[PDB]
Order: C-alpha cells, then structure tokens, then sequence
C-alpha cells in the first residue's frame, strides 16, 4: 500500500500566527513574575491592528504595549505592517486574587500521537513542513536572504509505505512553498534560494529525487488573524486524531492545553521504549473530576503487548491528573511563546518531548 | 475495553457559528445569481460589530448589509437586551469583489481529507457528536416555537458516551455525561431552566435506552448566562466527526465549490458512509489526496479498523469503479452549485440526510 500525505505548516507571521504567539507572550510575561497567573488571552489582527481580549488574574505587572510590540518586532515586521507605529489595543481584563486532586475545568477529550519513522517520533510531513518555514525564518532573521519576509505557508507531501501498521516514508512527493518578499528581487532568485538554501538544507536529500514536484511561489509575487485557529498545524499536520482544543493563550489550568501535552508525553514515551511503532492515545475527562474517565491505547497493530497491558504501563509510570501533569511537566514556567509556532511538538527542548523512562 | 467519548456542539449563536453562518449566506447569496462564484468570506464578529473581509469574484449584485442582517435575525437576535440586534448593529464590509472574464480540472490546492462514518447510529455518525448536535436544534425549535420564549441563540452542548470496543466497531451502552449551557431571558431561573433541559430538551432528543439514573447533567454549569469574539472557520472539528475519525485542518465556510477542502471532504464523507450501508464494513476512516493542478487523487487509503472482510485493496477498488473523485465530478455529482451552503453552517456539515453526500450511492461489487 503506497499512499501520499500532506502537513501544512505556516510561518511566524501569517496572521493567526501572529495571534498565538502574542497571546501565549502575554501568557509568558505574567508566569515571569507569577506562576499562579490565569490567562485567558485571545488575540485578534487585522493588519496596522491588534486586539487583546480576555480575562487575567495574575499579581504581574505587565506592560502590554511593549510585550505585544516586541513580538511584532520578533517576528519581523519593522511588509503591510511594523512594531512601532502600529494600533496596539488592549482590551483585556486583569482582576487581582488538595492540589494534585482538583478536577479538571473541563469535558475535556484529547489525542497523543507517536511515530517512529522520525528521530523526534512525529510524522515526517508536519516535521518538513515546520522545518522548511524555521529555515526561512532563520535565513531572514541572519540577513542571509534579506528579502524574505516574515509570512509564508509550506505544505509538504510525503508519499509513504505501510508495513503491518507502522508506515515509512518512501520519497517526497510535492514540496509547495510560498513566502511574503521585498520587491527588488526575481522570482528565479527566490526559486534557487528555496530549492537551494532552504530545501536542499532541511530535507534529506535520500528522500528527494528527480521526480518529487516542486511549487515554488506559485501564484507568483506577494486577512484576519485569530488566535486557536491553526490546531491541525499546531499539533499532528492530520496525523492521528484532534478533540479540538486550541493551546495558546489558554494556560495551564486548561485541560485541552496540559493534558494534550501529557498524552503526547505519554505517546512519545511508549514509542521511545520500543512497545510500539506508532500509537494514538486518547484520554477524555470529566468535569470536576481530577481522574481521567479513560485511556485509550491503539498500536496500528505495531505492539508486541495487548492494550490492556500498555494501559497497565500508562497506570504503573504516569498520573494524569491535571494537578499532578502542571507539577510533572513543570507547566507554570514561561515557556509558551516557543510553543506558538513550528509546532507545539517534535522539539526535544519541552518537556512533554522528553520521554518517560517506563518501568514495566 | 470500555472508553468514553465526548463530542461538543454550538448553537447558532456563538459567536464562531455566527460567523460560519454568514460567511454561508454570503456564499449562498453569490450562488443564487451566479453559480461560478469565486467566494473567499470570512466573517469577524464582537458586541454589536460584524465584519465581512476575503476576496470574491463574480457577476452577483449583492446587498452585504441585508444578507449580514437576515442572517442575524435568522439566528434570533432582534433586541438590544439579548447583547446584539440586527437593526442597531454595525455590518463593516471590507470585501474586494471583482467582476470575471471541465471534469478534468486540478484540484486548487495540496490537499487532504477524511470521510469518516459507522453503523452506530441512523444517520452513520458518531452518536456522541449527532446528540450534541440535536441537543442544539432541540433548543432551537423550542426557541421558534415559542414553547420555551426564555431560550436565547447562543448555546454549547458536549455529550460523553461509554462506549463498548466490538471487534473494531464501536457500541455505545450509556449517556455518562450531558453538559448544556445555553443563553437565556432574565425572567427565569437556573433551577426552572434546569427541569425544562432535562424534561423538554434532553428527554426529547436523547434515545431513553442510553439514559440511566447514574447519567451526570451538568446544565447551566457556570450559573447565569444572559448576555465573545467570533470568526469563520474555527468550528472545524464541531463542523465533522467530533473528535472521530482525522482531520486535514481545512475549515468549510465562505469557500466556494471549488476549494477542494470542502468539495472533496464532501465526497470523502460520502464514499465512507455508502461502504457502510452498503455493508462492506462498520466502521470506516477513508484518507484522499490531491495535488495542485492535478484532477485524479494522488491515493485513496481505506481503513476499516477491522470491521471489513474484504481488504483495503479490494475497497479501493469498490471505490474506484463506483466513484469518480475528481473535483470537477464531484461537483456534479454532489450538485455543489445549488445554494445550500448556510444549512451546513450549523448542526455540522455530516449526518443530516438532506445532502446529496449524506445520499449513499449504491455500489456495484
């Protein structure tokens, strides 16, 4: 069975983009000076404007204005847009205020996925796909390709083989890239740059060959923004399954949040022991109740041991009350902003991407 | 194993749905005098504002304001006391229109999408989703019906069901969990509003079998709800399976027939539920790929989570004489130029049997 697959990513300054990482940079700036902040920050843009909304209750001064501009500026934008003359309005709404057994916020249902065909257990499409936009992000920020700019979108078609549930990458099939760019250079230019520069950098060549089909700036030469609209990108690139929880600006107290990150913890960590291949874990909560009602462990047929015996191993080395997951993934540190974009997994320095040792 | 499931459904007035529904009226209202609209809509809304912005091509003399305001009045806000009217808003519309100038035309877009489906309900969807969803409408009618005036438009639902594994195939044997919190008139009371849920909305639409003197309400959760930022396309899992089956990320609204994220998750949705009436299977996950400028799907992977006697291969091939998914085709097959766009934008996309991808084909095997 061979079958092609598409992941999307997009870059730090594609609009709803610019949302997440604005509110989970608000959400950072608050846990720096108090871990106990509650943020529920959504951003909204519209190019020359963006809008803070929501609800904070946290003892942090925070000037807003500069935290929401040094994003702005991170990103690049300094291009339809720029840090220092653009409306920043900021509506949201700062009031002032067991443990490991308080009951989740939420009717919460979320997926963890894993799997082994790469290095950081996640599937090669989403994987490229975020790399290939970092590339360009890194070009640009260094100087290097001084025409890029900050927005772009890549999708990345990797065609596949299964193998009795596991599946391998074969070859890259289509690389599609487009990006935001100053007028004094060529669409050739930009094209060699991408296929040299960016391409040829982040892909292993073994997987690209005379075949695989590039479009490079399609439509030739270049919306609203909101935060929580990019979860297909900020998570698997269509790969397992999604309960439809939005991460940013939401913090560690939002189950669709925490306990997303620690069913990919988990994931990760059945994988790296090698029980398996390639697994989903579902794991859904009740309202006020701090046990999870179940876990799910499905292997595509990749494990050695039943289902029943890899929930033993979740039960035996994991405890995924929310209490417990903030305390064990150390979920009230300023560490979201990097999460925002590039994918909220796959990169070894979040510690629902370091892998559980399992006794078993 | 037994699991549970929760699936979550929006009324017509949450913010998002607001927008998805008018994002579809604009669509529609293109359609209705031009049926090869290029439509690209996306709405923003917040207290009182509505915002139009996106990029259509077409020949349709439309009237935003009237459309935005219809659509509004639709939904049911017609007074300053439930926190937004059609009359007093402000509709801001940005859009740039522009005026223009077979079956083997590319597919716009790198694409891929899921079709899901499974015997455990009528409407071959999962039952936790189709619960949160008449949950919804239930409210809705009684709220035009003038049976319970106290309703507003704005609602959220989630349903958790315990489900049996079986061989694959999913059974669900109980309700664990309702949770509902819709918007309300000041004249009523939670615990009135409370008795009126159980007794009007959940008894109604919840089959008795599945209820149990152990089945969690929470109703009216967060107490009082008299009176926020919403945009199109961010109801994507709410808009499909719920959680089930895979998503590709591609949001429905304000896109005309010829995004392939919404025509082919179409047909993709319809190719898995006729291989499930057609007994083929269970339970079905179907994945299809395209790629730009390309009128054929790259692959067609059928996964029938064991429920199947014929294999993956042997389904493909079903699929392949039965069903021609080529956008251009599918178009015409799914009578994808009719304007019918703004019933999808509510109560999701999948399972009411009035869409002609809700119609299973019948297969030749």
């Amino acid at each position: 069975g061979v079958f092609m697959f598409t992941s999307e990513s997009v870059g730090e300054g594609h609009p709803d983009k610019i949302c997440d990482q604005i509110s989970d940079a608000v959400l950072d700036a608050h846990l720096k000076q108090d871990p106990n902040a509650k943020v529920a920050c959504e951003t909204v843009c519209k190019t020359g404007m963006v809008l803070l909304c929501g609800e904070i209750t946290s003892m942090a001064m925070v000037d807003y204005q500069r935290v929401v501009r040094d994003t702005i500026k991170h990103i690049g934008y300094d291009k339809g847009f720029d840090f220092k003359t653009c409306n920043v309005l900021v509506a949201l709404e700062q009031q002032s205020p067991n443990e490991e057994d308080v009951g989740a916020g939420d009717q919460g249902l979320m997926f963890g996925y894993a799997t082994d065909e790469t290095e950081e257990c996640m599937p090669l499409t989403i994987i490229l796909a975020h790399k290939l936009n970092a590339r360009m992000a890194d070009l640009r920020r260094s100087g290097l390709l001084p025409w890029l700019r900050p927005d772009s979108k890549t999708q990345v078609t990797v065609q596949y083989m299964q193998d009795n549930g596991a599946v391998i990458p074969v070859r890259i099939h289509t690389i599609v890239i487009s990006v935001q760019h100053n007028e004094d250079i060529t669409l050739e230019e930009m094209r060699r740059a991408l296929k040299e520069q960016v391409i040829r950098a982040v892909v292993p060549a073994k997987y690209l060959d005379e075949d695989t089909v590039y479009h490079l700036q399609p439509s030739g030469r270049f919306d609203a923004g909101v935060t929580g609209r990019k979860i297909i990108v900020d998570t698997y690139g269509g790969w397992g399954a999604h309960g439809g929880g939005a991460f940013s600006g939401k913090d560690y107290t939002k189950v669709d949040r925490s306990a997303a990150y620690a069913a990919r913890w988990v994931a990760k960590s059945l994988v790296k022991a090698g029980l398996c291949r390639r697994v989903l874990v579902q794991v859904s909560y009740a309202i006020g109740v701090a046990e999870p009602l179940s876990i799910s462990i499905f292997t595509y047929g990749t494990s050695q041991k039943t289902e029943r015996e890899l929930l033993d191993v979740v039960h035996k080395n994991f405890d995924l009350r929310p209490g417990v997951i903030v305390r064990d993934l150390d979920l009230k540190k300023p560490i979201y902003q990097k999460t925002a974009c590039y994918g909220h997994f796959g990169r070894s320095e979040f510690p629902w991407e370091v892998p559980r040792k399992l006794v078993f």
